[PDB]
């Protein structure tokens, strides 16, 4: 046990508080102006170029398969120093990597080969998405006896045919919604669509995940592929994760991702399991932008008295609290990545770990942007500060990567209430 | 004790919700189209102009000062209902209220018949606004030896001339920023204003209250009275609070409204004791808002699975949650507007009820809307729902109408301090 | 709307307060030297007979049924005063008004005439206890599918057998063993008690409630009813609850106190609804002897510094949130009480109030209770100070009385469901 | 930054696991049928004894100075282990722990190979005691301007006299009141006692620590050195810290530790960082103890219903919530002590991170004990459960080791007001 840092370590923190603050500083000049969501989101392609251009799309893949990344620990790291600054652009470098997951994560080198070939090139825009939810939610998809995913495929010869509608996807449209470089859309296995999911089927069994690129939308009818809408999002306000109508999609066998069933439903489950853990990240790094200013008003602000306001009792404890948060946020995201990296231990210990990181870091983010403003008070308010905008963005966490409410929790539940359970694995081994 | 209504008090209540939904609900449409904070208070006239026909504002001030206020019951009854469906306006309205304060409680009727006539009329949009907070903070404005208001006044002959600038007052620009048609101006009384505050007088005995009226501003050189500013908000996003500099600003003699000292900050201390209690009927109104959205989603909604959202153990939870709050609050409120009104009661119980109410009713609110927002999920934070509305404007009472932590914790612990404190002399007596 | 109290809740204060004083501050002194729960019961018997003589049991039935209850306002009112200052023989004085509850509430004149003699005589030391408690738990008792209380009855001939266990009822067996004057056992009903309750027949249409006395105990074998244990306690060192074995266990049938089924069940709920928020004056008072303490001290105790703590801004925090939560729990105590005695509401607007009561307070108190701890320091964590006992009292409260966790939170979430559910009735009526 | 743990770490846990399991689950036999504090602690010598012989004690002091401590990640993982069983004896371990940390800190050899030799033997029953908490308080011991410490001491001849009177401090008495074998006496010099602490001088230049032996007190007249009390303490039943007085008491020179002043306050501030940051490990073991009840309860318990009840979402929940605080508690206790022993790092540093996780592992644990028994319900508190010793156990730490409100909190303020406080020093470097 150790928690020192490695000069690449610290190198990856030197690079993308660099990128940070000379990139990404420029970023809302160029979005705010913009009309509505879209608009924002393109008024971000400069940007997302650059990170291109600094190698941090690379960085989103193993290195085995041709990319730069070093480790969970390097990604947590980066993603906490981007999201202290700005959001825009940073949040699609996150989107793509989930993108990217259930590749990354298969038994095909060909697929692998195939379709992780833009991302580790080092130029253009190249865009990935996990293509899971839904206008009616995806809490209960797995439930036995339910609706299952009403995002749907049929076998038609050898060709997959993908009927229903999906939404929040973050960058599943691409920049000008003829869709992105890549995208996992998962789906349920129904020969007739007509029909309700078997209440007697394991809803895990018919998880199938079929690629869709940017060809694969232009060889089908115009609208075979129909964007619906974009939600306006109280905060994150320059991303896409557009309302998508899948009418007789035709996708080849070829781009089918693995077997349908409890090896598709595996990838999805790990794929999500990881980005439950590194979005502590962005959490960690919003709320410490949150702290951050809060903490530099406190100790240089009197407020009209005669001494700074850190010097008050409870100034001084809404500050320690918030650093709190932070403090055993990271040391939880930090765990959970090195949990999901080491070969030892079984799944259900990784998961377990990798849930409690997403509902720790995701409710105490929020405590904390709202503790830093209580105490700078009634100027927090006004938008010649950071903390409306944090307050907005901070919101999305307990929200996004699969709610604590609906998900993680039941996740967590669920692994905790089998025979063979081990809460201690992660630490003390076995 | 009893809790029925009366008659007046159930009609005070569908007059409010009647006027919410035929009015207010149409406001929107006007001030979302608009691109600044001054931009979207000025959309808002003609819906303040419906009010004053409603009898609104006439309602804000007491019945034997020819007003139509009822009770402080009724008023919050009347401002929950409307702050449970649109704050454009209604907020106008309560800042009116403020501002009128100091004058309802002064002791003199020719000043009283005098300033209040246009806010009893029945016509026009008259704004009154106490200019009270400072771009350096107020939190302190009572330490002895601290730099205190830095607004002041001092008497030139047979008038006062203002030094200073205000930020964040309601209202004080009026529609055109030519002033409210009633401003309460809180100073500190100081001879040579470029030399600090005494540390030896105690701070509360150079208070003075001078009305400026649109005219006294008429009656001014245009430089002596310039809005410097008008941030923009988190929520409210109509509302009005300019940044104000006062320049060597020429009030008559007979707009001071007492004599400068104990008196004068003593009307201030009643004026923001009884906005503590009531702000917390906004509190309530914004969190019922979201509570009701929520429990009608998780009612007719079952997210993908079988059956409703609210047949979940941790869903139900978060609502019960916010029931508690919203009802422990209402109480809260009721029990607090009723303390200020018995006259039996030394001013202290009445001070350290309503700050209480503040403290607990604001808190609580916001805990309520996020546990809200929790329960319904990713949905919540898309802007066809309510709750990124919500949650930006619920922000807003921990922190103004004197923070908690800075203003109203200290004003309760002032009195807990005190010799003779008797922490339930509001409900057994002395 | 009214907070003011009468005359007669005044002196009701006066009258529990005096008594609480002068007579129970006695009790510790008898009952510290005793070596197990019922000897510690025991020797509380001389408090309660003081009780009896000062009218405190027949304050427990209500004028129209022969006793001098004036209201459940009076009730709660006396409640907070005793809990204030000792919990011995109080609680006993509860339990016993909780087993006349379901005699009170049945329609039936010759039944109450007949079982609440004892209790209104002023004579003696007559206890009473609600037996629903059982050793396997009661959480899920009225769970269609499930197994249903373990105590059971079938009627044989001209009366009752009683077969199975009750845990936990306060008073059950009097001071002797020989059974509480009054015993309501509630079962479910089966001709066969070796069946598995039927999984097709709603369970509330099983429940039957049977009157035991001491005579019933006594015109029954030895082996019939037998004290199997008595549960060591945390805190309420000094009541009995005990494990108690019905074999074979005969009633008359006219010791049946109405027809088995809902109104039987309803009976059992009204009853628990009752001192669900009655319950609340108990947690309020033993909170509030912890704020009052801990108050005191921070006002007179400068721990080697050089001002009183409740200067220190962190000190006064935590007392405030006392203070809060101490007020808000009063108000929500006194209005759900006045929502029951309401006869022009409907019976779920009244059990959901009542529910909101128990859960609120009960938590709430706790956290008053350690906070009023941290606020006085270490010197709190020793008997020579009232915390230590406080703590170890205040935490039957979200346990007892029906959890919060699986019954109140689960009656509340099952009436929040109902279609026809109105949040706001017992405040703005239907 | 790696988790993983050595395989002497992992001996330490068994070794640890071993010596709970089979000497102190025999403890509660003992010390139960004991009628006070002190005779509950004499019951505990044999444990004590037990603890010696399997080299527990000599542990406690670092390899170079002939002791077996192989880090205080190993110390950490140990103390967990102690307290998740049993907290007697377990507790005299550390105090005897802290009792020698001014010496094992010290930079004196010869001092060090003296006062040490008893406790690196292997023998006896050898106790330390860290003497310096008073009657009259100590979180404003330095305090400029106030009172100071109490216990002064003065210069005389080629002797040191103490007045003054010391409560609390573990095992300062011994075994039988003739003293601790090593006791270090925090003074504050003083040459009149019965002059006030000079206002003008900084409080922590006047400060002494003076070794009291059982010799130093036998050569001392009998009414020099007296135990005025032992207070009954909530939990922790069998510790000693009883009310000591010292009357015209003599100490040798060379049995000052240090210069008096800022060096001898830096070694007292320094061993109370090092207690700060370990004592989460036994909160967490407290809590651990708690948790993991509850959770094999609820996964062997349906409390009549037809499920186990941590298939219930509420009572998931609770037990989730518990385990992220036990994770992050830990976590951040091992981040703690691995930052103690950075050479490379800042004492600013290091005393922030020590202070945050005394802060957040004693309030959190508190908090996971009293949500077990919410999860477990009435059952949690009957004394045939471990809750009601459990949370009498827990509310200790909050209080202890310097309480969180009145120490732990204002010595972290007071690092994060300095201008040159870095929030990340721990994690990022310099
Ligand atoms: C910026 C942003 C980016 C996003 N990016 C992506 C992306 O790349 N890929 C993607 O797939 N999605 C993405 N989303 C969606 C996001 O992952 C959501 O978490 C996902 O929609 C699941 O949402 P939900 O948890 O609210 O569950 P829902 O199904 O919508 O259920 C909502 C609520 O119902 C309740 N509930 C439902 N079922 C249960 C139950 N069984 N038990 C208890 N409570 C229950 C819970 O309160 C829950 O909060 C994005 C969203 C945003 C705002
Ligand atoms: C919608 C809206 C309407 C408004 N209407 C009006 C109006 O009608 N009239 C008017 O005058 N103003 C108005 N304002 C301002 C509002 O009343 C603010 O609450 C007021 O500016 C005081 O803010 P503050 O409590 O943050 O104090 P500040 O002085 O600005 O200090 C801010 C922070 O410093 C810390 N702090 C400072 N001093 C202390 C201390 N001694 N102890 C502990 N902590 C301290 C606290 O954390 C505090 O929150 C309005 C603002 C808004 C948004
Ligand atoms: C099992 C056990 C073992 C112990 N072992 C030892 C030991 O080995 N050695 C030893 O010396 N002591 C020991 N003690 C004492 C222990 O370390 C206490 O923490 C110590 O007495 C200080 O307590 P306190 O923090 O409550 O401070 P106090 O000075 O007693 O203050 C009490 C309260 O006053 C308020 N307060 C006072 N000043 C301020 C302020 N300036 N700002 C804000 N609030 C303030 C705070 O709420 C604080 O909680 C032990 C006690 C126990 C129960
Ligand atoms: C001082 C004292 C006096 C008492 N007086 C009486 C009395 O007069 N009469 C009487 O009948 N009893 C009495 N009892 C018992 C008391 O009312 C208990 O509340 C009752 O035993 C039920 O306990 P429980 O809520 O924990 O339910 P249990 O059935 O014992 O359940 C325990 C825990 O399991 C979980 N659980 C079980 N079912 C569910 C579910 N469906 N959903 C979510 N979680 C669930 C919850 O976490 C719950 O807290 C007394 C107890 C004490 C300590």
């Amino acid at each position: 046990v150790d928690f020192k840092l490695s000069p690449s370590q610290l190198e990856a923190r030197r690079h993308a508080q660099a990128f940070a603050n000379t990139v990404l500083t420029k970023a809302s000049a160029e979005y705010s102006t913009q009309k509505d969501q879209l608009s924002r989101f393109q008024a971000t392609r400069p940007f997302y170029r650059e990170a291109v251009r600094h190698g941090l799309i690379k960085a989103q893949v193993p290195i085995p398969l041709g990319g730069t990344m070093e480790s969970l620990v390097h990604e947590s790291i980066i993603l906490e120093e981007l999201f202290a600054v700005e959001p825009a652009t940073s949040i699609t470098i996150v989107a793509t990597a989930l993108g990217l997951m259930p590749v990354i994560l298969c038994d095909s080198p060909s697929l692998q080969e195939k379709f992780l070939k833009p991302f580790i090139s080092g130029e253009g825009e190249p865009l990935a998405s996990l293509m899971h939810s839904e206008p009616n939610g995806t809490a209960n998809w797995l439930q036995k006896g339910g609706p299952g995913l009403q995002t749907t495929a049929r076998k038609v010869g050898n060709e997959w045919v993908i009927s229903g509608e999906k939404l929040w996807p973050s960058n599943s449209g691409g920049w000008d919604y003829k869709g992105a470089d890549l995208a996992c859309v998962v789906c349920r296995v129904s020969d007739d669509p007509s029909k309700p999911q078997d209440p007697n089927v394991d809803p895990a069994t018919q998880i199938a995940v079929l690629l869709v690129t940017r060809e694969t939308i232009a060889n089908n009818k115009k609208d075979a592929y129909q964007i619906l809408g974009e939600p306006e999002l109280a905060g994150h306000i320059t991303t896409s994760g557009p309302h998508t109508r899948f009418t007789e999609f035709h996708v080849p066998h070829e781009n089918l991702l693995c077997t349908p069933g409890l090896k598709a439903q595996g990838l999805v489950e790990t794929a999500f399991a990881m980005s439950a853990a590194l979005v502590g990240a962005m959490a960690i790094g919003t709320a410490r932008a949150a702290f951050e200013e809060a903490l530099v008003f406190a100790k240089s602000d009197t407020r009209g008295g005669s001494k700074h306001i850190i010097e008050h009792q409870s100034v001084a404890d809404k500050l320690i609290d918030c650093k709190i948060r932070l403090e055993t946020s990271r040391l939880l995201v930090w765990k959970a990545v090195t949990t999901l990296e080491d070969e030892a231990l079984e799944w259900k210990v990784k998961l377990e770990m990798a849930m409690q990181t997403k509902i720790y870091t995701t409710d105490v983010a929020v405590e904390c942007v709202i503790d830093a403003m209580k105490a700078v008070g009634m100027k927090s308010y006004a938008k010649d500060m950071s903390f409306p905008r944090l307050l907005n963005e901070v919101m999305c966490y307990p929200l996004f990567e699969g709610g604590n409410i609906g998900l993680r929790r039941r996740q967590m539940q669920r692994v905790m209430a089998l025979e063979d359970y081990e809460p201690w694995a992660a630490t003390y081994g076995s």
